């Protein structure tokens, strides 16, 4: 297709441009003498070709140091731009395997073209590269979708042709194999050696033998068994369908839809009866569900002391509970306190903090024998009357503003908010903040703040070992409340009782749902409630999880954050429910709201089928303990009685069809579709802290073993022969083979016919060759051994898990290396030691990834070797949506178009949702071994077989406290199993290890099950196609099938066109069966479909959590919002903001508008300032006053983003917005522009800090007991003696030890082995560093940052932090009017791609790294030396200088300095930006402009140019200069002089002229030393010039402001070119300059190399009265000049103009077509037909002008347009071998078929005669719905005569030579 159009697509501003490389892939259905080059010139043929013979050496860009080597295409457009492109092909199927080609191509051409573009005049040069592969195409030749595939059709064909003529494949690639040889050889050596232990391996493990592999790979599938099994299963599926739904008797939907309603009522009543009987029948219970008193007191002044003249009473009324408070008040009144002084680093490992951080916790004594007797004892039916919970959910004081808006509790944060928002000071922000304070006084965060205070306080009291005589008492602060704590012997629970004076309680939040309260003598005591520790990390972040419900839900209702309405009735219910659920943290309370999803998705069920929600019942049995759960269950048990009677309805409006009346699950309200789907995620949160405790840990032991005893005795069904029937734990062999033999075909038809010979040489190249130790991981592991099994042996020891540096070091000392001499021991170490050894972890959230297994760091090695061996096989398969990361958003969204290319307009859609019941405990390790050793080519067998022969007797280690507590029918079983019989044989008599053979593990053996599921889905597709091809007695229905599936998740999409009346109904039925049969035919494999699937949705697809409704995408937003509070235990105090911003930037992709991801930031503010300190450590005042003056993110200072575009770009963007303009602008400069230690420089993450908050952490255990292998105490000095070991990999053991020692001690590698309730462990880690810096000084050491600093330090800044940073200085204040519109949007993406430290490695070093040319490669230092003044070529002096101490410390400062904000993807309103916001719920010039953009290039003599525009400006009269068009309006042929005195032109007089000298060659000679001044874009620069020999040069530059100098340099790059000054010679440094310049470059200062640009704010502010009468207009090589002569023979261009190529209009041609008045457009030439662009007869009339030369005005070379004969000779094709020997692609793409890879044909027949046809009642086949989710004609008539008159050269070799002249 064109070269022309492709070249015409791109654009550029100046000099040289590379653009941005893009990556296209396969989306549509991919169709389809002697030489060795066919692979290249078969593709890119016909066009990639320039029909000009050479064009040639790079000549057109002038002169030669190079040669100018020969490119492929060198195009030149009609606007002067030059385009050079090169094409090359690669055979590597891996993405990123093209990066190599894209890097080695630009290397060839970057040097000479950069050299030539610097030695010519204004230049437009474009360099681009094109690379193609069998899998994709990477280019920034910015192509479209259709031809991207066309480039691969020919590529595959060319490779097929190429492979055959190939010989000794002698090409070896010299650029590769430098290290890849030394790598690959090692893996070859190893795998060629002896890894198996095969004689005793068959005995150590039950079923692992080399008799299944050989009898599996060499036996073809039995087609008879298959053709009988399918025929037996289809009839069963059909009979089951006709009876689970009622179809046999003649009925209609009406009386059909009721029978299932009646039976669902029956089933629900049955369940209710079964529950009621098995409980203590008790009608009116009485208790509280919220276990905290409903006190809301007006806060007061902050203090931490138990106030005094209160205490006394009446306390003495009871003598039980008031007596206790009286006794403690009287104890604390006088003396009786004690010195228990929690310190902040007794708490942790550490120095010597000061007095103000040690606080009191005041013992108490105890009470007499009245109440000890009572303190010692304290120290369900489904028919309950629970409607009190409803009364609470329908009436609340919750969302009702209190009167506490201005109190001391928010005044602390209402000032940090001011300081943060002090940057984006707009009217919008001042309205988006007073709408967040309105949510900080809403009567619920007020009640939650003191609850969070209490929870924080109680978290610290999990220790301190209070005496036998015991009590504690604190007044949490900001409000008078008093607690009494009593720790326990343990860490599991805490006792407390709240007391409060009866006068400060102003308001109670209401209802009868809160716990009762003792009514004492004017006090409220709360009688010793108890709270566990697993329920503590929640109550802490309670305010931050209510503000995200008062804001989110308030937004999903059509409310505006800048309005104040009454709380709607539909709002109170949604808030009072997420309030209740968040406090009853019991697991089975949320397991009921979650299952409102799988029971409501079933309402989308299509025709013939029925919504069956009552199948979700066998999971709701429960014990039914608590009270709220009762209401939840009895409400949820009506959403499956309301749906089963009336499904959701379809309504096609010609619009992309929406659905009927949906409704809320719990409270039934017919709220909208996108609104209900979030209600399924009300109770959801995430967490990572280990939750070792009795109850929950029990269920996770049952889950692992529940399918253990199921394993069959006989192994004849596991690996062996067919079964025809599964036994709940085994599968058939022949089906596995016939399924894994389909993916191997679907791979080879896209990628290969050769591919193993690349997959191997890739894996091999990667597996053991680039895995160099000393970089394995910090992944915590386990140390479990045989000496730990007997419970009687060590009943009292502990368990630390040895984060995984021990196996690292103990090997590193042993002369180890590549991880390839390491499988070396550790396999023997496992074989002769028994089996795998595994411990467990419970990350409690409620559910999800809730249990992870550690690996023991000794089977981890042999597992990492098989991880990649399968991750690389997954990367090739096309359905894999877990190896291939992003394509999951490119198969559902592309089914779409892909349906329509195939068949007209359309659709119909039929979609499933699949899943698996038990994906972990259902598989058996023979399947994965067979799949792997089936794909891995030749020698991967003896290794993978052994490495998979390890999960056969696997031993798991249960908690120690568990067994201690041992000495529900399941714990009773485990007890008997441990002490004495019935025997389980799972743990044998009396030991500690769950031992099991059945089932893979959760996360360990990953990327291997995905292969299995891929083969299964491929077989399913290849069978569905084959059945669609035979629908009814030979009649073939047509349709496409798409299968997308990750691990334990699947989906199946189908579409079919209806061309009639039964035929839709006659066809839809035939689909249902075919799609419903996947309940069967999976048990033949090891896959069991659960009851969480939904079959036959008609227009939606439910895959992972994103749902695809017909044309509108919807994603749970509430899933990620409540995931924005996770607690941070890092210790880089500045990494907390990094993590907060990272977690925030996901709510954007979650569909949250911009007005919400700023309130989320406002909440994260609280969540962040609550952890440093806000409720304890009464020095926050000082800690606030410090940051209120300093503020920087390096200390605890939070940075809020821009309200519009909130959370769009990451933290780095905010660091750029704030450091640049008015945040600091000094703390960073001082680090960069002073020599000889503000603060020792150290970088954390992306930012950089004072290296004081990067200190706390226990490095001791790794180096006091692990410095036992050399590593002398001279370690830092000995490294500093040579710093070369920091950048190269390794040479010996010693330097490897040094590298390990440097790795252990910097960031973030902590080893002490925390047991603590992490919540105080973060407040400590905050306040410690925040205090040890307060005791100022360093703060007494002028600023901005220069433009050259931002570029090196923040690289993306001009790329995309200026576009967005200038479009937000857009309406920042406006207020749009609310409209209504529904529309599909685009897919937008900002910073996608496919460094600044490698520069150092080489001046110092050698080592062949960053491949620059010695122009740029030897010019990068200059730019790198200019910046970070004190930096030099010395490896040592880098040191004797600033802000490092040491070279070792700086590997981290050059390491991340930099840094490069992430990726964000987001929607829109269509295509163009500030067109993405959006969201947040005059032609006369054009005709004239065209008549100039075409005019400058016409055949014309230069003087005839101004003959036409001068006269042209008499009729096109554009308006005022009140808004490049500005210059155009500047052409009135007022006064003009002052019109340039404004608006970004350039002018300036010559203040100090030089001396003129008459040189004897017709030219005057300027010789004196003069000065030029000017005013360009508001700088008022001075230009000092001098020269005494051959020419003049540039002495000095001055300028008044540094805001813009990258543009000013351009205005001076040409201003010397005008007047003729050279910039090569050096100067003598005069003052303190910013930087200096070489011919046109930027530099250091410290070198005194060239002309220094010494900025002086006051340098020169004068101008000198230029005379306006000397003003001309000029023309040249196409350029406009409204210039002025300043000196005799020296002119100065004021304005210029270069016409773009995107302005060649066609509407102006009509206007210009003959209003014959334009005399310049007469009868003299194709003028008036070139301009008015259409081809008396001028063809023959030009063959005369080229031989007889008499063209009074067309006096050019005579060949400027006549070379364009190829434009029309291009649309006529010239490719010989591409059309005649190219049998038209005959559409060989049949998708798949069952008769291929099954050697024999198939016959699959069922019975469909007389059931019924009239069941469906609707019509959509006739329905509307749609599309499920230049200017080259110059000379065209007079060319076809050449086609009439008639490789071309050969032909020539007469009557047409006159035309051949025009082409040559
Ligand atoms: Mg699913």
């Amino acid at each position: 297709m064109n070269l022309e159009v492709l070249c015409g697509r791109i654009n550029v501003e100046n000099g040289l441009s590379l653009g941005e490389p893009g990556l296209y892939d396969q989306i549509y259905d991919r169709p389809g003498s002697e030489a060795y080059k066919i692979n290249h010139d078969f593709t890119f043929s016909g066009l990639s070709k320039t029909t000009d013979r050479r064009l040639s050496e790079v000549f057109p860009i002038t002169h030669d140091g190079s040669d100018g080597m020969t490119p492929d295409v060198i195009h030149t457009r009609l606007d002067g731009t030059i385009v050079v492109v090169e094409f090359t092909t690669t055979r590597s199927h891996n993405i990123g395997g093209l990066e190599a080609a894209y890097r080695t191509k630009i290397e060839k051409y970057r040097d000479p073209i950069s050299r030539r573009v610097d030695i010519m005049e204004n230049p437009r040069v474009f360099f681009g590269v094109i690379v193609v592969s069998s899998g994709g195409v990477l280019s920034n030749m910015p192509l479209t979708q259709d031809e991207a595939e066309e480039l691969m059709y020919r590529f595959c064909i060319a490779n097929e042709i190429y492979t055959k003529a190939r010989s000794m494949d002698a090409d070896i690639e010299l650029q590769k194999s430098e290290e890849e040889l030394e790598a690959i050889s090692r893996a070859l050596s190893f795998f060629s050696l002896f890894e198996p232990n095969i004689e005793r391996v068959e005995g150590t493990f039950p079923n692992s033998e080399i008799e299944m592999l050989e009898q599996f790979l060499s036996t073809p599938a039995d087609v008879d068994f298959i053709t009988k099994t399918l025929k037996a299963k289809e009839v069963e599926a059909y009979a089951d369908l006709c009876d689970s739904h009622y179809l046999k008797p003649e009925k209609t939907i009406q009386e059909r839809l009721e029978i299932n309603r009646c039976e669902a009522i029956d089933k629900t009543q049955d369940l209710l009866a079964g529950l009621h009987a098995r409980s203590n029948k008790q009608t009116s219970l009485n208790r509280g569900t919220v276990k905290l008193p409903p006190w809301l007191p007006k806060p007061s002044s902050e203090s931490i002391d138990i106030k005094t003249d209160s205490g006394f009473g009446s306390l003495m009324d009871h003598g039980a509970y008031g007596e206790l408070w009286a006794k403690c008040l009287l104890d604390v009144s006088l003396g009786n306190v004690e010195g228990v002084v929690s310190d902040p680093a007794k708490e942790l490992d550490i120095d010597t903090p000061k007095e103000a951080k040690i606080t009191y916790r005041r013992f108490k004594p105890a009470l007499s024998s009245s109440a000890r007797q009572e303190f010692s004892l304290q120290g369900l039916s489904p028919f309950l009357d629970v409607e009190d919970i409803g009364d609470f959910l329908t009436f609340n004081n919750l969302l009702a503003d209190s009167r506490y808006g201005d109190e001391s509790v928010q005044r602390a944060v209402s000032i940090l908010l001011e300081k943060a928002s002090a940057m984006q000071d707009t009217e919008l922000t001042h309205a988006l903040n007073d709408s967040f304070k309105r949510n900080l006084s809403s009567n619920v965060v007020q009640w939650s703040l003191w609850v969070s205070c209490l929870a924080q306080e109680l978290a610290s009291a999990l220790k301190q070992h209070c005496r036998a005589g015991e009590f504690i008492i604190k007044k949490l602060k900001f409000w008078p409340i008093y607690v009494i704590i009593k720790p326990t012997k343990s860490s599991s629970h805490i006792f407390y009782s709240l007391g409060i004076r009866k006068a400060d309680v102003t308001r109670r939040l209401t209802g009868r749902v809160f716990s009762e309260t003792i009514d004492a003598g004017e006090w409220e005591l709360t009688e010793f409630k108890s709270l566990k520790t697993c329920k503590l990390t929640n109550l802490v972040n309670l305010p931050c999880t209510m503000l995200n419900s008062i804001a989110f839900w308030r937004e999903k209702l059509g409310v505006a954050p800048w309005l104040v309405r009454k709380p709607c009735s539909e709002l109170r219910e949604q808030v009072g429910l997420t309030f209740l659920i968040s406090l009853e943290d019991k697991s089975k309370t949320e397991e009921i709201i979650t299952l409102t999803r799988y029971t409501q998705m079933e309402g989308f069920v299509s025709p013939p089928m029925l919504p069956k929600p009552q199948k979700m019942l066998g999971k709701l049995d429960g014990p039914l303990r608590t009270k709220l759960q009762v209401y939840l269950l009895r409400k949820h048990l009506d959403c499956m009685v309301r749906i089963a009677s009336q499904p959701f309805s379809l309504i096609p409006r010609e619009g992309r069809v929406e659905w009927g009346g949906t409704f809320h699950a719990i409270s039934g309200r017919s709220t909208n579709l996108e609104n209900m789907v979030n209600s399924w995620y009300i109770g959801y949160y995430k967490n990572k802290e280990e939750s070792t405790e009795l109850n929950a840990l029990g269920e996770m032991y049952k889950k692992i073993v529940e399918m253990e005893e199921d394993k069959p005795s006989s192994p004849e069904f596991l690996g062996w022969g067919d079964t025809d029937s599964p036994k709940k734990h085994e599968f058939s062999r022949s089906f596995l083979r016939a399924a894994c033999s389909s993916l191997e075909r679907e791979i080879a038809q896209r990628h290969g016919r050769q591919w193993k010979q690349n997959l191997e040489e890739r894996v091999l190249r990667e597996i053991g060759t680039k895995n160099i130790l000393d970089l394995a991981s910090m992944k915590a592991t386990s140390n479990f051994s045989k000496d730990w099994e007997l419970y009687s042996e060590v009943q009292t020891k502990e368990y630390h898990r040895s984060k995984l540096l021990e196996k690292m070091a103990t090997l590193i000392e042993k002369g180890v290396m590549w991880y390839i001499d390491a499988v070396g021991q550790a396999w023997k170490a496992v074989l002769d030691d028994g089996c795998m050894r595994i411990c467990l972890f419970k990350k409690n959230q409620h559910g999800g990834l809730r249990e992870i297994y550690v690996m023991d760091a000794n089977a981890r090695l042999v597992q990492f070797g098989v991880e990649t061996m399968a991750r690389c096989v997954c990367e090739l398969s096309p359905h894999e949506t877990v190896a291939n990361p992003r394509l999951k958003n490119s198969i559902i969204e592309n089914h779409g178009l892909k349906s329509a290319r195939s068949l007209g307009p359309g659709s119909i859609n039929i979609n499933s949702s699949n899943d698996a019941k038990k994906w972990n405990q259902g598989h058996y390790t023979t399947k994965l071994a067979l799949v792997l050793c089936w794909f891995m080519p030749a020698k991967f067998h003896r290794f993978i077989w052994a490495a998979i022969s390890m999960f056969r007797r696997k031993k798991m280690m249960v908690d120690l406290r568990f067994l201690a507590h041992l000495s529900d029918p399941f714990r009773e079983a485990m007890t008997d199993a441990f002490h004495g019989n019935r025997e389980v044989s799972w743990m044998d008599k009396g030991r500690t290890y769950i031992k099991t053979e059945t089932g893979m593990m959760q996360g360990i053996l990953h990327f291997t099950s995905s292969l299995l599921h891929s083969c299964v889905q491929s077989f399913y597709k290849s069978y569905f196609v084959s059945k669609l091809k035979e629908g009814y007695m030979g009649e073939s229905i047509s349709g496409v099938v798409d299968v997308i599936e990750g691990s334990d998740d699947s989906a199946i999409m189908i579409s079919i066109r209806p061309k009639s009346d039964m035929d839709e109904v006659r066809s839809r039925f035939f689909v249902a069966n075919l799609l419903h049969s996947v309940k069967f035919l999976n048990p033949l494999f090891g896959i069991y479909s659960s009851e969480k699937s939904t079959v036959n949705t008609v227009y939606c697809v439910e895959y992972n959590s994103e749902f695809h409704f017909h044309r509108h995408l919807v994603r749970p937003t509430l899933r990620w919002i409540a995931a924005s509070h996770q607690i941070s235990e890092t210790e880089a105090l500045a990494s907390r903001q990094e993590d907060y911003s990272n977690l925030l930037t996901q709510c954007l992709e979650g569909g949250a508008s911009f007005s919400l991801t700023y309130l989320i930031q406002c909440a994260q503010l609280l969540h962040h300032y609550m952890l440093l300190g806000l409720c304890l450590h009464p020095l926050f005042g000082t800690f606030m006053g410090m940051l209120i003056s300093d503020p920087d993110p390096a200390l605890g200072f939070f940075l809020m983003d821009n309200p519009a575009f909130a959370g769009g770009a990451g933290f780095r963007f905010n660091l750029w917005r704030a450091c640049k303009t008015t945040d600091l602008g000094r703390k960073y400069a001082y680090y960069f522009n002073e020599i000889e230690y503000r603060a020792l420089d150290a970088t954390s993450g992306g930012t950089l800090s004072h290296s004081v908050m990067v200190y706390w952490g226990d490095r001791k255990k790794y180096q006091a007991l692990l410095n036992r292998m050399g590593l002398p105490e001279d370690w830092v000095e000995q490294i500093d003696e040579n710093p070369g070991v920091l950048y190269r990999r390794a040479a010996n053991k010693k330097e490897l030890l040094l590298k390990l020692a440097e790795k252990v001690h910097s960031p973030g590698v902590t080893s002490s082995l925390s047991k603590g309730h992490v919540v105080p462990r973060v407040v400590a880690a905050g306040v410690y560093l925040l205090s040890r810096h307060c005791f100022f000084s360093s703060s007494i050491h002028g600023s901005t940052q220069k433009a050259s600093l931002i570029k090196l330090l923040m690289m993306s800044s001009i790329s995309a932090m200026k576009h967005g940073g200038s479009l937000n200085p857009n309406q920042e204040r406006m207020l749009f009017p609310q409209a209504q519109e529904y529309d599909r949007v685009c897919t937008l993406l900002e910073e996608v791609e496919h460094k600044a430290e490698d520069l150092v490695s080489e001046v110092w070093f050698g080592l062949k790294r960053t491949k620059l040319g010695p122009r740029l490669l030897k010019e990068e230092w200059d730019k790198l030396r200019a910046s970070f003044a004190w930096l030099s070529t010395d490896p040592s002096e880098t040191l004797r200088d600033g802000p490092f101490l040491s070279h070792v410390q700086f590997r981290n400062f050059i390491a991340h300095v930099d840094a490069k904000s992430r990726s964000v993807r987001l929607l829109g309103a269509p295509v163009k930006k500030s067109g993405g916001v959006t969201t947040i719920s005059s032609l006369d010039n054009q005709e004239r402009l065209e008549s100039i953009s075409i005019l400058k290039h016409v055949l014309f003599m230069v003087l005839n140019g101004p003959y036409t525009e001068e006269y042209k400006l008499e009729m096109i009269i554009e308006a005022f200069s009140t808004l490049r068009t500005m210059t155009l309006c500047l052409l009135s042929n007022s006064i003009l002089d002052q019109i340039e005195r404004a608006q970004s032109g350039t002018l300036g007089g010559f203040s100090k002229p030089q001396k003129t000298f008459i040189r004897p060659g017709g030219g005057v000679g300027y010789k004196g030393k003069g000065v030029w001044t000017g005013v360009m874009e508001d700088t008022h620069v001075q230009i000092l010039i001098d020269g005494d020999g051959t020419s003049n040069w540039l002495e000095e530059i001055r300028l008044s402001s540094d805001a813009r100098l990258y543009d000013v340099i351009e205005s001076i790059r040409r201003l010397c070119d005008d007047l003729g000054i050279n910039n090569r010679v050096a100067s003598a440094y005069r003052g303190h300059c910013m930087v200096r310049l070489s011919g046109f470059k930027i530099k250091p200062a410290s070198r005194t190399d060239g002309c220094p640009v010494r900025i002086m704010e006051r340098g020169f502010r004068i101008r000198e009265l230029q005379n306006p009468d000397e003003v001309k207009m000029r023309v040249r090589g196409d350029i406009l000049n409204l210039s002025v002569t300043i000196q005799e023979g020296r002119v100065m261009n004021i304005l210029s103009y270069r016409p773009r190529d995107t302005d060649i209009s066609e509407s102006a041609a009509a206007y210009l077509w003959s209003n014959r008045d334009l005399f310049s457009f007469g009868k003299k030439e194709p003028s008036c037909s070139w301009i008015c662009l259409k081809t008396a007869s001028v063809l023959l009339a030009n063959d005369r002008k080229t031989q007889g030369i008499d063209n009074r005005a067309m006096g050019n070379i005579f060949r400027d347009c006549l070379e364009g004969s190829l434009r029309k000779q291009g649309l006529m094709r010239s490719k010989l071998t591409e059309m005649v020997e190219k049998n038209v692609v005959p559409l060989t793409t049949q998708e798949l078929v069952d008769i291929l890879e099954e050697d024999i044909d198939f016959s699959d027949v069922i019975a469909v005669e007389l059931s019924e046809g009239s069941l469906d009642i609707e019509s959509i086949f006739d329905g509307a719905p749609i599309l499920w989710s230049v200017s080259y004609s110059s000379k065209y008539y007079h060319l076809t005569l050449m086609d009439q008159a008639a490789k071309e050269g050969c032909r020539g070799l007469r009557c047409m030579a006159a035309i051949r002249e025009q082409v040559r």
